[PDB]
């Protein structure tokens, strides 16, 4: 089997991407944030504290003839940005882009943090990291991908995120029309439960490529590109007036700037992030200070190849017995 679903930026900055997901019988379609950096499929629901729902589409398990309470199971998750959610668990039929998984754990939110409430466009998350990170207790649950894997034509999914435009998540096949040149594959460590790999280095604009190992994770659920402070300083040093602001929470730059590109290495291959991709707009409405799309990972504890990097590539998440990642230009 295969599945293919369009993923759409939630706003004009590509702050996140939502992908329609069918849950239950008859189908309830929710727009979920596909997140290769976490491993819980959770949704706003009929159980979510009413004051914490503001415009989201909710899953109502009582209206699904295939919903079953997973007795005793609870979940609770905190994300890298400080947000969190928690609740109980159903199993139900879940379909993504024509690919159907029966008995998928659908984690129903009883509580969500303010940032989730305030984002009316995201109805929940669909985790695509390794199931070892799944937070369901006392019985850990599998991701949608892990459940689907054995049925897929090939044990892979691909992320093809658009810049200010829709893109695609495919499951079970590699669309050879969706990228240019060849796909370069690189080793993955699953030891922290992430799609963790090692970039071979970077270049800033038309500068010389610096060969250096940068361990980080391919994370569709993170908006920006977070890299070591040395790397990020070298990038922003090429932008007149750019500076790190403790009050704003990272590098800012004059909105009048033309940003240089940023290249990262994947083995001997190179993925080029156009400068425009690195512009996240005024720090506040009407401001002439703009927020940078490349930020320091110092303090996070891990480097993160988030949407800013991933949207510049066609990315293969290969979930074979020995997982690997693939990157192609597009
Ligand atoms: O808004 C301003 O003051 C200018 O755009 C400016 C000048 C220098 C540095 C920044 Cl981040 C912004």
């Amino acid at each position: 089997s295969t599945g293919s679903a369009t993923t759409t930026p939630i706003d004009s900055l590509d702050d996140a991407y939502i992908t329609p997901v069918q849950i239950g019988t008859p189908a309830q379609t929710l727009n979920l944030d596909f997140d290769t950096g976490s491993s819980d499929l959770w949704v706003f629901s009929s159980e979510t504290t009413a004051s914490e729902v503001d415009g989201q589409t909710i899953y109502t398990p009582s209206k699904s003839t295939t919903a079953k309470l997973l007795s005793g199971a609870t979940w609770s998750i905190s994300y890298g940005d400080g947000s969190s959610s928690s609740g109980d668990v159903y199993t139900d039929t879940v379909s993504v882009g024509g690919l159907t998984v029966t008995g998928q754990a659908v984690e129903s939110a009883k509580k969500v943090s303010s940032s989730f409430t305030e984002d009316s466009t995201i109805d929940g998350l669909l985790g695509l990291a390794f199931s070892t990170l799944n937070t369901v207790s006392p019985t850990q649950q599998k991701t949608f991908f892990d459940n689907a894997k054995a049925s897929l034509d090939s044990p892979v999914f691909t992320a093809d995120l658009g810049y200010h435009a829709p893109g695609t998540y495919n499951f079970g096949f590699i669309d050879t029309t969706a990228y240019t040149g060849s796909i370069t594959y690189t080793a993955v460590s699953t030891k922290q439960g992430f799609w963790e790999w090692t970039s071979t280095g970077y270049a800033v604009g038309s500068g010389t490529f610096k060969s250096t190992s940068i361990d980080g994770i391919a994370d569709t659920g993170t908006t920006l590109l977070y890299l070591p402070a040395t790397v990020v300083s070298a990038y922003w040093a090429q932008v007149s007036g750019a500076k790190s602001s403790s009050s704003v929470g990272g590098y800012v730059f004059p909105c009048s700037a033309t940003l240089p590109s940023f290249t990262f290495g994947v083995g001997s291959a190179r993925i080029v992030i156009p400068g425009d991709y690195i512009d996240f707009g005024p720090i506040s409405t009407g401001s002439s200070s703009c927020f940078g799309g490349i930020q320091s990972s110092a303090g996070i504890g891990i480097n993160i190849f988030g949407d800013v990097a991933l949207k510049a590539a066609f990315v293969v998440f290969n979930g074979a017995t020995t997982p690997t990642l693939g990157f192609a230009s597009k």
